[PDB]
């Protein structure tokens, strides 16, 4: 039910912030939102319960209790050959594929009267209120009125917002939304392709699906340039995706199986799962990035914990007595740089969201000291 999903998302925040977590928003029309995101997770963190659905599903809430999902986005899914969840799949299972836009993800969620767009982690993003904004320009009035039936009929519609302002890799000349798919709340079922095709007002924003039969498109779209790729739609209604070595090679920014540094800066950045798929063939490159990933979430989990801890439990002393148990929390974990981030603490950071970016920074300047043994 819609409150068991909950609780078990409740469950998986529990953590800490780096995994999964929550934040609430509260819309201009006054109305509470509970959204549950994440950050980092591994495969084991994905085969928590529900956690596939931990990825942007909102919740109006009523204090801590949930009164319905108000946003279903997509389950959480990965490349090719990214890691169990895709090893081992039969590809003549393909149904179809679809082009895979490359820009923000916005969905559907009804607000009092209005029908508006969520962003991944967010209502009042800059792309969820341009969404919003286009939504409201009386050449789209047609698709305003669909959507909003839809959402007060329990379906949420996912588009792809892109835009020459919000540009990933790819160029796009104008700023417009892509219809991906509407997925029903309650459920998390889709509408089927047809049944979407077969409305001509939808039509037009419909993103692109190319039939299939065999699986020569997988290595046309490695080697093609100019395209992100394709989202592959299962006879079950599962994903996975392929995304071109062009695009990938464009999107991890450098030469990341080369340089530590520049490796780690793509695991933070979160795009390590597009490289890992890229080496799938090199077993060495892929577990090689593999354990660079271990190696970060389990130095972001201690020094998330340690400098949190520790403000916590010594923020209100004074300034001296403060810097000493920053000094014994830092110096007695061998994470003495820290002891800046710590102290940094004391007059607080914007959010627990502040705190993680400038351990990410931090540890791209200790990085050295981190590689994992053997590499
Ligand atoms: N045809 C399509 N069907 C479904 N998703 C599509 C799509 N084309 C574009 N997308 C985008 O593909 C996104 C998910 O794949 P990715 O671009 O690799 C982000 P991710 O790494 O899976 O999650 P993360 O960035 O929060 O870590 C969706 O959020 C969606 O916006
Ligand atoms: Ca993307
Ligand atoms: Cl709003
Ligand atoms: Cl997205
Ligand atoms: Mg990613």
């Amino acid at each position: 039910s819609m409150q068991e999903l909950f609780n078990n998302l409740m469950e998986l925040c529990k953590d800490s912030q780096r995994k999964f977590f929550y934040s609430d928003d509260v819309s201009a029309s006054g109305r509470t939102y509970r959204i549950f995101s994440y950050n980092y997770a591994s495969y084991s963190d994905w085969l928590l319960p529900d956690a596939l659905e931990c990825r942007g599903i909102m919740f109006e809430m009523d204090g801590e209790k949930p009164v319905r999902i108000a946003s279903r986005p997509m389950e959480k899914f990965f490349n090719l050959n990214e890691n169990p969840f895709t090893m081992n799949i039969d590809l003549n299972d393909v149904d179809y594929i679809l082009t895979k836009e490359d820009g923000s993800l916005v969905s559907t969620y009804l607000d009092g009267d209005e029908i508006l767009f969520k962003s991944k982690g967010s209502i009042k993003s800059e792309q969820a209120l341009m969404a919003n904004g286009i939504l409201m320009n009386i050449n789209h009035h047609r698709l305003r009125d669909r959507l909003k039936e839809l959402a007060e009929d329990g379906f949420t519609a996912n588009f792809e917002f892109v835009a020459p302002t919000n540009r990933i890799v790819l160029a796009y000349q104008e700023m417009k939304i892509i219809l991906l798919n509407v997925r029903e709340n309650e459920t998390g079922e889709y509408i089927s392709y047809d049944d979407i095709y077969k409305d001509a007002t939808l039509r037009p924003y419909l993103v692109e699906r190319y039939e299939i039969d065999s699986p020569k498109w997988i290595e046309e779209a490695k080697n093609a340039e100019n395209i992100e790729g394709y989202v592959a739609v299962m006879k079950d209604g599962s994903h996975f995706k392929i995304k071109s070595d062009w695009y990938v090679s464009l999107h991890s920014t450098k030469s990341s199986l080369d340089n530590p540094e520049k490796l780690f800066k793509t695991i933070i950045d979160g795009a390590s799962d597009d490289l890992k798929a890229m080496y799938a063939d090199d077993e060495y490159s892929y577990r090689k990035i593999e354990a660079f990933e271990t190696t970060y979430l389990k130095y972001l989990d201690r020094a998330l914990f340690l400098v949190l801890d520790c403000h916590n439990k010594h923020c209100g002393k004074d300034r001296k007595t403060y810097a000493m148990e920053a000094q014994g929390v830092a110096k007695g974990a061998g994470m003495d740089h820290l002891f800046g981030i710590i102290m940094s603490l004391y007059q607080g950071y914007d959010s627990q969201e502040k705190v993680m970016c400038e351990i990410e920074q931090n540890f791209l300047k200790n990085y050295k000291k981190f590689i994992p043994e053997g590499y």
